[PDB]
């Protein structure tokens, strides 16, 4: 089996993406935000707080011919952003751009924090890190993916965004008409139970190529990219006028100026990220201070290849017994 499905940007600066996924019997059409950082299928219900949904569309297990309880069990997730949500467990037939899973755990939110409320595009996230990273208690439930891997025709799926434009997540094959050149395999450390690999440096603009070691994670939860302090500066060192602002929260730039593209390495290959994918726009509207795509990840414990640097590439998330990496031009 294999499945293909669009995904599409909340909003004109590529916030997040949404993918349509069908949930229950009949089909109950909720859009997700797939993120390869974390390891829950979670949706906005009819048992979350009334007073917590503004706008979302919800799952009614209640009108489900599918859905079973999936008695006792609970889940509660905290994100890298603050931002939180819990509740209970439903088993239900899953469908994502035409694979169908049955007894996929969907997790019932009764509770969300304001971030989700406030946000009336995401109904829920559709986590594809690996399960070990699963909340629900007591019984750690598996993920799409995991559920569906040994139906696939090919045990990988693939991220494919788009810049200001949708993208694809395709399950079960690699679409060879989607890239350009090669794809570069890297290995990836399962012990964090994220895919996490290590690029082997980076360039700034037409500058020369530093090669380093910088261990991260492919997250398309993550809307930006976050790196090393050294490597930050180094970027926004090049855009006159750009200063990293404890009041806003990170590197800001003039909107005026022109940025210069991000380079990464994959083994011996380059992902070259535009400029203009590091732009963020204004910090609030109307402002000509804009806010940067690239931002150090000094306090989070981790570097994050998220949308900025992964929206320029093919991606493969290879989950065969040794899991793996590929990246690609496009
Ligand atoms: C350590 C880490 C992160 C790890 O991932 C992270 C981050 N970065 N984007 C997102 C997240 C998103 C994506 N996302 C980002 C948004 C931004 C920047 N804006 C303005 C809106 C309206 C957004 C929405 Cl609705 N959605 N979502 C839905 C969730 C649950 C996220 C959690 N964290 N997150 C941040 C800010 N930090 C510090």
């Amino acid at each position: 089996s294999t499945g293909s499905a669009t995904t599409t940007p909340i909003d004109s600066l590529d916030d997040a993406y949404i993918t349509p996924v069908q949930i229950g019997t009949p089909a109950q059409t909720l859009n997700l935000d797939f993120d390869t950082g974390s390891s829950d299928l979670w949706v906005f219900s009819s048992e979350t707080t009334a007073s917590e949904v503004d706008g979302q569309t919800i799952y009614t297990p209640s009108k489900s011919t599918t859905a079973k309880l999936l008695s006792g069990a609970t889940w509660s997730i905290s994100y890298g952003d603050g931002s939180s949500s819990s509740g209970d467990v439903y088993t239900d037939t899953v469908s994502v751009g035409g694979l169908t899973v049955t007894g996929q755990a969907v997790e019932s939110a009764k509770k969300v924090s304001s971030s989700f409320t406030e946000d009336s595009t995401i109904d829920g996230l559709l986590g594809l890190a690996f399960s070990t990273l699963n909340t629900v208690s007591p019984t750690q439930q598996k993920t799409f993916f995991d559920n569906a891997k040994a139906s696939l025709d090919s045990p990988v799926f693939t991220a494919d965004l788009g810049y200001h434009a949708p993208g694809t997540y395709n399950f079960g094959f690699i679409d060879t008409t989607a890239y350009t050149g090669s794809i570069t395999y890297t290995a990836v450390s399962t012990k964090q139970g994220f895919w996490e690999w290590t690029s082997t440096g980076y360039a700034v603009g037409s500058g020369t190529f530093k090669s380093t070691s910088i261990d991260g994670i492919a997250d398309t939860g993550t809307t930006l990219l976050y790196l090393p302090a050294t490597v930050v500066s180094a970027y926004w060192a090049q855009v006159s006028g750009a200063k990293s602002s404890s009041s806003v929260g990170g590197y800001v730039f003039p909107c005026s100026a022109t940025l210069p593209s991000f380079t990464f390495g994959v083994g011996s290959a380059r992902i070259v990220i535009p400029g203009d994918y590091i732009d963020f726009g204004p910090i609030s509207t109307g402002s000509s201070s804009c806010f940067g795509g690239i931002q150090s990840s000094a306090g989070i414990g981790i570097n994050i290849f998220g949308d900025v640097a992964l929206k320029a590439a093919f991606v493969v998330f290879n989950g065969a017994t040794t899991p793996t990496l590929g990246f690609a031009s496009k």
